[PDB]
């Protein structure tokens, strides 16, 4: 009787295949699941694009997206837990600065380096 | 003053141009920016267009759900329900956005600074 409803994930947007910090909130068919993004979308994504990863692990390549920072790569140095939320430390050139959970998202190279271990497809 | 006028304004962290209205003149020849994302900064006057529409004949960006930045060049406005929409062409087909799904690059929007920018 388990459902994936209600698991944060980080899940492919199609028109740009980054991966981006959502809920899942449906199992839809076709082994699809309803997306409820954090920046306020929802689509229908296939499970085989949907990583189970909560928090994204220590030392993955990222990309962050902030008011401030756009599409910039660097590394997971840190996790935070502040007032309920989740921070990342990233690491890029040798400074490292801290981003809430929706400012961090993967290119489709980067999601790829992650699907094998955390990919919903399997299961 | 320019409060409550529709323009185009510069995000400083890509250079693109969106879709908003000045909310308030905070001097420094600085405006209150409100997006129609629902963002808020303070822009410039250099870096916002006064256009409302966008000029038929100009080179722009489309960014929707299914086109993550597709540039065109607008050949229609329309009215629905009050809402604006630019018809943008590109790959030999016309589509209707709506405004908030119509942008600007840094070199795109810099070609208007001299017709539309709020400027000096
Ligand atoms: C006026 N707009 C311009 C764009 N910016 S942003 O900070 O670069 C941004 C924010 C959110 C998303 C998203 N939903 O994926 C993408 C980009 C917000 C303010
Ligand atoms: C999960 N997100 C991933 C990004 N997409 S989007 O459709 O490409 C988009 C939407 C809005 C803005 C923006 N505010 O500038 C930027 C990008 C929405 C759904």
């Amino acid at each position: 009787g388990n459902s994936f409803v209600g698991l944060r994930v980080v899940a492919k947007w199609s028109s740009n295949g980054y991966f981006y910090s959502g809920k899942i909130t449906r199992d839809v068919g076709a082994g699809k699941y309803k997306l409820l993004f954090d920046d306020g979308y929802e689509c229908d994504v296939l499970g085989k694009d949907i990583l189970l990863c909560d928090p994204i692990p220590l030392d993955t390549e990222v990309t962050a997206l902030s008011e401030d920072e756009y599409f910039s790569a660097g590394v997971v140095k840190g996790h935070r837990k502040e007032s309920g939320e989740l921070y990342y430390s990233i690491e890029k050139e040798g400074q490292r600065k801290w981003y809430k959970r929706m400012a961090v998202i993967l290119s489709l190279e980067q999601g790829n380096r992650l699907r094998e271990q955390y990919g919903l497809g399997p299961y």
